[PDB]
């Protein structure tokens, strides 16, 4: 069946440069393929009215690179500060719970999903002997977005925002930020993206974990 | 003498219409903020308050088993149709499986924070959970920014309305970038919060009431 919910996510993570990733925060953003299918304008987008929503903060163990520290604005030690825990079972309820929420079948989306979020997701679930429901598919805007355009450049959320909305996002560069940019980009191609899902969306089972 | 709060929840309710009419949450939006953000509140180089960077966030949509009222649907931007379009269940096991484990990866204890909180939101949150069985973390607090800054201006002593609105006009003297939804009116108020932070810390540290001690507002 066609996906009724697309999840869009983003995961920042540390660690990776010892192949011990470990996420830091994760945001959702859950979306009704109706508000895809017809996008509310004011004349520019808006986002849908019914979102569900879902952002947590996690201490990583595997501190980050300065480099990703300015950007998304985290330090390991902050995190701990505000008194996170790392990705543990609690998450995975809280996640479980969000998703529960969600009219099934669900698309995950994120961008550079298959190279980061979707197998870094997986492995902390792994990790923890979780599952997401067995019908759960995903896709990936980077490769679509090319697939696209090549059917008919820079492929970053910067770049495509830019050259999709005139402008820059005032979006904060957070995870939740991110996906809202996210969100915002698919909108503005959501019948090519919505075919693309129907045609090419990858089963959740299919993806295997970092390790 | 109520425990000193690690981690402040600030919430709002969009509902399907006022107290006599038994209403329903079709929206819940819950910002989790470690009390050091609010000891320290940050701000830009230009000065000017921002929202915390470790911040939690959860926002569910409901549809209610009961309409909405006509005014309730136009503030809250939502209708009963509009919810089963997108495929929304109503207040169920799952909004609390979410809401459970959203407030225990928060270090406790916990202070609930709601605008006229403990006229409205808290009640209606309580029968909520009440219907369901649910219990929140046993040293729950709460606090209502309501009285709370009618009391902090008569000690420190305008202006006249306490309204969310209006003490985000006279506080930022701008419109709240918010949505007019759930989402929205727990980040104005968070700013209004952190606007007086030292001040509303102290009071809740004294004055924050049990989550334990809240009414239903009705028997479901």
């Amino acid at each position: 069946p066609r996906a009724e919910t697309f999840v869009f996510l983003d995961l920042e993570a540390t660690g990776l440069p010892n192949m011990d990733p470990e996420i830091a925060e994760i945001s959702l953003f859950a979306v009704h393929r109706s508000s895809l299918e017809n996008p509310e304008r004011d004349g520019s987008l808006v986002l849908p009215r019914v979102l569900d929503k879902l952002t947590l903060c996690m201490c990583p163990e595997r501190p980050f690179t300065a480099k990703a520290s300015e950007i998304t604005g985290l330090s390991s030690e902050s995190l701990m500060h505000c008194g996170k825990a790392g990705f543990n079972g609690a998450v995975v309820r809280t996640l479980q719970g969000f998703l529960s929420r969600q009219e099934g079948p669900i698309c995950l989306v994120a961008h550079n999903g298959f190279d980061y979020d979707f197998p870094l997701l997986c492995t902390e679930l792994q990790r923890l002997g979780a599952h997401l429901p067995q019908d759960t598919v995903c896709l990936d805007t980077l490769p679509a977005l090319r697939g696209l355009d090549r059917a008919h450049k820079s492929y970053s959320l910067a770049s495509l925002f830019h050259r999709y909305f005139q402008a820059e996002p005032s979006a904060a560069h957070s995870a939740e930020g991110d996906v809202h940019t996210l969100l915002l980009i698919f909108l503005h191609r959501a019948p090519e993206l919505l075919a693309w899902a129907d045609e090419q969306a990858r089963s959740w089972a299919h993806i295997e974990p970092m390790y």
